[PDB]
DNA sequence: TATTCCGATAGTGA
DNA sequence: GTCACTATCGGAAT
């Protein structure tokens, strides 16, 4: 099934030049599709736990959470930071980085084995291909790290999103649904965050 | 305007060799996007008469509809057979190829000059690259000029047929809205028609 | 709400 | 229910 696409990185790790971390607990690879500059994914190892959907992940297994949030901002930080300048430009500080980077599940995930994303806000990249690449992103859909559990959506229930009209995350204007429209306003939007991040 | 198309076959044609007769009160002409292999149209180059809609014209120009048939039957008759001919082929005799030609009016003409539809009916064709193409000459939409008059439809009352599923004229067969596999049907239904109306 | 191919659908400009 | 261009939308296979 292609659904399973993402078990080779947890299986063998060794055999991955994109697996740009590995332990006995957790794998950081490149999103093969990424949907902004920078997107990877952090995604344990466990037998059972990689099976367990993310909404469950957050509500019942927060030594889970905890430490996937432990790797993301300790041992794996300095590895992200650079990935985030190698993609986006080396002119960017941590704390500029840090603040145009999100972590989180996908209340819907498409494969099955439990993966959290971490990517720029920009979401201006070649395989942001469609509305609901973007939307998945950048709404509820996209379950925050950080989501205290008792506002997670539940499970099933977010299908309607994704016939919504598109906005800007940035800006709040408004698109419809012309995808292609939206596109060019993202790269003008990068362009300006770029400029205005350098400069201060 | 784009709906003005067809009035230069009416007032100049002596200027357009696609202009297969004309003479002081009519104008027979190729279809520059003929929706069947024979298409033409034959137009009334009375200048009040063109612009009256074609419902209205079968309706209460009875003797208009008579000389367009008379056109058709008679001293167009010869012509329209060779170019029949020609589209399709040479093999075909009078008699097969009157069985297998339709003549009659859109309901809701695009173009406003008054123009009547004479065509063959396998509607192999590569300028019949939609459903509503094909619907438009399939359907009541598309009202032969022998209609009698309490049997037309009712004037912008047919939009509804253009999102129904598509059917095979010949054999009844459907396609749903499948526009290519109905295409390609056609092309089937044509060899076999050919073949079978050649061989006798 | 995986990607990719293909085709149907929809708005536009002329 | 002009044509032609572009882009969105929709299923199917993988
Ligand atoms: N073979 C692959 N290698 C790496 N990433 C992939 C592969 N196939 C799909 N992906 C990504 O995996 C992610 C799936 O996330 P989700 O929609 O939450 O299941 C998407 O961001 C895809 O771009
Ligand atoms: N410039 C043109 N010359 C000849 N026929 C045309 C031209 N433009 C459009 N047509 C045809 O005119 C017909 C219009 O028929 P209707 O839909 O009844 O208005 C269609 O069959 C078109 O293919
Ligand atoms: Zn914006
Ligand atoms: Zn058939």
């Amino acid at each position: 099934s292609f659904r399973d696409n993402l078990k080779v990185y947890i299986e063998s790790p060794e055999s991955y030049k994109n697996v740009i971390y590995y332990d006995d607990d957790v794998v950081l690879v490149r999103d093969m599709f990424p949907k902004s500059k920078m997107h990877l994914l952090l995604m344990t190892r466990d037998p059972h736990l990689t099976h367990v959907h993310p909404l469950e992940i957050m509500m019942k297994h927060r030594s889970l959470v905890e430490k996937l949030v432990s790797y993301v901002q300790g041992d794996l930080s300095g590895l992200i930071f650079d990935e985030a300048r190698n993609c986006l430009s080396q002119q960017l500080t941590n704390e500029a980085l840090a603040n145009y980077i999100k972590v989180g599940f996908h209340a819907g995930p498409s494969m099955n084995n439990l993966h959290l994303h971490i990517m720029t806000l920009d979401h201006v990249s070649p395989s942001l291909k469609n509305s609901a690449h973007y939307i998945s992103f950048t709404s509820p859909f996209f379950v925050k790290i950080d989501t205290p559990t008792s506002n997670l959506p539940t499970r099933g229930t977010l299908t309607s999103l994704f016939q919504e009209d598109l906005k800007c995350w940035r800006c709040g204007e408004t698109f419809g649904r012309h995808f292609t429209k939206l596109k060019a306003h993202l790269q003008e939007e990068y362009d300006d965050w770029l400029d205005k991040s350098v400069s201060m």
